[PDB]
């Protein structure tokens, strides 16, 4: 059916620093019609409407988002992609505040 992938599994915030966040995830349970080729990582400030893509070419299952706004709260999304399209996102349930510990 040439389906796209399902959502990445168990998206985890691995690290939260002053203005960066490291995410990790497990591959989707459904690759669809073809193998996973790349992951798309996105951010959204709690005060913005639209998600901003950080990278569309993440090939590992972990990624560090940098140059965030210290003191700002964010949602993050990771989407899985195969040759046939982009799947549904895995998203952080709570917003993450980046700040110096």
């Amino acid at each position: 059916s040439s389906d796209s992938p399902s959502a990445p599994v168990n998206l985890t915030i691995r690290e939260v620093k002053k203005d960066s966040v490291t995410l990790s995830w497990e591959p989707p349970l459904i690759d669809g019609g073809a193998k996973i080729t790349n992951y798309i990582v996105e951010k959204r400030e709690t005060t913005r409407k639209a998600y901003a893509t950080i990278t569309n070419n993440c090939t590992k299952t972990t990624f560090r988002i940098e140059n965030l706004q210290e003191g700002c709260s964010y949602y993050f999304r990771v989407l899985a992609s195969n040759e046939y399209g982009i799947g549904l996102p895995a998203e952080t349930t709570e917003p993450v505040k980046v700040s110096e510990p």
